């Protein structure tokens, strides 16, 4: 179930890098996007070897270019290809080679007051960061379509016995119900949220679209890295902002690194309806995603575990949901 093999990306490597790799393993998953990762090690260098696919093959480099070119290092830089190129194209596939960085992301490794600052001073230098209208013709923008609230909504008349559901998409049915009311009332909100905000493309900066702690790779003391940038858009900076404290992954949600945080980004004037709407927005959509997942075809088997598992953490004790309704600051 992996595509390239052994001695296979090896000789791709040394042919379109000029690199000698002599161990090449697999990794099972990191950041789905129809893109496999595997660890090929040289004589003295590790590499991360991505190869991309269906949604995979796209243009976000321009952004790492752009963001390299203004001067951030918290940034992964991709490995360069003998045709100059940051990638190689090859008729099936996509080629991006990254230098190897063994360091837990910040679901297993927390920030130091120093860092939290550090994070806080480069989503700044990025939300600053001057974009190239060439490269805002590009970029998506925030619309607050109500795509996701209108999936969620559908769900709502789903949910009810079928003998044609198996035990997982059982449980689901019964989660959903479980916290109906809980979930209404996040789509209401988002919606309700969604009127309350005037638009201003304005005030629009360049924004990690889903910058947690999934997304920050926290090395030795400044080794920290903001890594994921395949979809980033342009919007208000409470698009990523709200994060700060927001409780994705269980962590992220302590009071006191927010001050650390603010530290580095330099305080300044958040939109609390925006920064809102935002934890709220995003909680939906993945209800919808997830949701999706667990209805219909159960053709997606071995993922849908996942989507049920994180699907069920939004809701535990200081996740998510409970820091998106404790409206706070
Ligand atoms: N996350 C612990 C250490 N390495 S890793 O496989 O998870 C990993 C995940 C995602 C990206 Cl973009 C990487 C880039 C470079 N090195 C390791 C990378
Ligand atoms: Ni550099």
């Amino acid at each position: 179930k992996q595509p390239i093999q052994a001695q296979q990306l090896i000789e791709l490597l040394k042919v379109h890098y000029g690199i000698d790799i002599h161990t090449a393993q697999f990794i099972q998953g990191g950041a789905d996007t129809n893109a496999f990762a595997y660890q090929a090690d040289s004589e003295s260098k590790s590499y991360f070897i991505k190869l991309k696919y269906g949604y995979h093959d796209e243009i976000n480099l321009s952004i790492i270019r752009l963001l390299h070119d203004s001067g951030i290092k918290e940034i992964i830089f991709p490995i360069h290809t003998l045709e100059a190129k940051l990638f190689q194209q090859l008729k099936h596939f996509k080629i991006i080679a990254y230098p190897f960085i063994h360091a837990p992301n910040g679901f297993t490794q927390n920030l130091t007051g120093k860092q939290w600052k550090q994070l806080g001073k480069v989503l700044r230098q990025i939300h600053e960061t001057s974009v190239p209208i060439s490269i805002q013709q590009q970029l998506r923008k925030e619309i607050y379509s109500p795509k996701w609230r209108e999936i969620v909504r559908s769900f709502y008349n789903q949910i009810e016995f079928d003998n044609s559901d198996d035990k997982l998409t059982a449980a689901f049915k019964s989660f959903f119900n479980q916290n109906s009311a809980a979930i209404h009332r996040l789509v209401d909100t988002s919606e309700k949220l969604s009127k309350k905000i005037q638009p201003d493309l304005d005030k629009y900066v360049l924004c990690h679209s889903d910058i947690h702690a999934g997304n920050v790779l926290v090395g030795n003391e400044e080794s920290i890295y903001i890594i994921d940038w395949d979809e980033p858009m342009l919007a208000p900076k409470e698009r990523d902002l709200m994060f700060i404290g927001g409780g994705v992954g269980n962590v992220w949600n302590k009071p006191h690194e927010i001050q650390y945080f603010y530290e580095g980004y330099g305080e300044i004037n958040v939109d609390k309806t925006i920064l809102s709407y935002y934890r709220h927005e995003r909680i939906v959509e993945d209800i919808a995603v997830y949701g999706q997942d667990l209805l219909s075809r159960n053709q997606n088997n071995q993922s849908r575990l996942e989507s049920f598992k994180y699907f069920k953490e939004m809701f535990d004790p200081n996740n998510v949901v409970e820091i998106a309704f404790a409206t706070e600051q």
